[PDB]
């Protein structure tokens, strides 16, 4: 199938990382080019589901969006084969002190997602998890989303702190539970990776987001930026933006700053 990939052309050299969705290895496929190869953890997913969705996800190609290049099926664990991003996961990359960020730098990362964001709302496909724990940064500095879509097939830990009133009352899903996570990113993104809501709990989270309260301006965004996170956060979902309207801003603001 053109969705499948043939194991026997993978080489594997260096182990990624371990976690609840299993285990990622760096290779190469036909010995010259670099793949991350995501080995599904026995158990942890639907598995007839998520292959007859891999067939979609081979459709979508965005440059800010990790590309799949195909999945491996006919054993197990089954893979996942994806784009190589050298610098790991965003989360980690942000707390990384040394890197000793400009706001210019952070602002990329905002429209580097925005940008992978808009296309998926142009495919009316939604992340469903987006976070900077679900964005990951090639040997440029380049941020790209990665497993969007993917909790969908995930058996078993909600991302409350990313969540709306709307989804977290109701579990009501749409573009907007995007459109409100994707400003917690930003936030994030300005926060050099603090945990949002840092000192509260889930529960204590979900309790101030319903009382209408908000996370508060990152040191290092602007007003102009804050405005731009805050837009996410409003009560009413169709009154946030869609990717589109952020993208603009977004530009905009980098061509003031
Ligand atoms: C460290 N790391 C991220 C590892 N975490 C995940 O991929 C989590 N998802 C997942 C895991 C297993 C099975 C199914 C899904 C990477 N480092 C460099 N390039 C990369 N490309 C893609 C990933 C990736």
């Amino acid at each position: 199938g053109s969705w499948e990939i043939d194991p026997k052309d993978l080489t594997f050299l260096k182990e990624l990382g371990t976690g609840q969705f299993g285990v990622v290895k760096y290779g190469k496929w036909r010995g010259q080019y670099d793949v991350a190869i995501k080995m599904i953890k026995e158990g942890s997913m639907s598995e007839d589901e998520f292959i007859e969705e891999a067939k979609v996800m081979m459709n979508l190609s965005h440059e800010k969006l990790v590309q799949l290049y195909g999945v491996c099926t006919k054993q197990r664990p089954i893979f996942i084969i994806t784009e190589y991003m050298a610098n790991g996961c965003l989360l980690n990359y942000l707390r990384e002190m040394r890197h000793r960020f400009q706001t210019q730098q952070l602002l990329e990362m905002c429209k580097d997602v925005c940008e992978a964001m808009e296309y998926l709302e142009s495919k009316q496909f939604l992340h469903r998890d987006l976070a900077a724990r679900n964005c990951l940064v090639n040997d440029q500095g380049v941020v790209k989303v990665s497993d969007f879509g993917l909790s969908r097939y995930v058996l078993d830990k909600f991302p409350v702190r990313w969540s709306p009133p709307e989804v977290l009352m109701y579990s009501k899903f749409s573009s907007k539970s995007d459109i409100w996570a994707f400003g917690v990113l930003m936030w994030e993104i300005y926060s050099l990776g603090k945990m949002p809501y840092e000192r509260f709990t889930n529960s204590e989270t979900a309790e101030h987001i319903a009382q209408g309260l908000r996370l508060y301006r990152p040191h290092l965004a602007s007003e102009k930026v804050y405005t731009i996170m805050y837009s996410c956060w409003h009560e009413k979902a169709d009154e946030r933006p869609t990717f589109k309207i952020l993208l603009s801003n977004i530009l905009d603001v980098m061509d003031e700053e």
